[PDB]
């Protein structure tokens, strides 16, 4: 199974849901990880929490992770084998494949239980992050 590296984002995120005809909305792009997908059904935005106003559904409380590093790999499940270990264990994901790889998304109470989880699966976690405000 590969091994990956993950990396963990600073900061609460959530995941709004706008009209699938709604323009996008001037609080979706800003600072960390922002995800705006359209589809025929929905405008699902993927934010820090803090700019999702009130008047928007959300489902609040998630913590984000990078895919870290070059991928040099050979037909191997990258996204299975960090999803695999969660999912059989009751762990609910998000992932959010980029051109560069991907991002995975894990409610942020599922924190500990995921670490735990992925480290005994094999993969190696960069938990460090400026949590503390100013």
């Amino acid at each position: 199974a590969p091994r990956i590296k993950l990396k963990i984002l600073n900061g609460s995120y959530g995941i709004a849901r706008l009209s699938a005809s709604e323009a996008i909305p001037a609080w979706a792009d800003g600072g960390g990880f922002v995800s705006i997908t359209r589809t025929d059904d929905e405008l699902s935005i993927v934010c820090l929490i803090d700019r999702i106003p009130q008047d928007v559904r959300v489902d609040p409380g998630w913590s984000c992770f990078k895919f870290q590093g070059p991928f040099a790999f050979d037909e191997t499940g990258i996204v299975l084998s960090v999803i695999s270990p969660l999912s059989t264990n009751g762990i609910g994901i998000f992932v959010v494949s980029t051109f560069d790889g991907d991002h995975l998304l894990v409610r942020s109470n599922d924190l500990e239980k995921t670490a735990d989880l992925l480290a005994n699966a094999g993969h190696s976690l960069l938990l460090e992050h400026h949590h503390h405000h100013h």
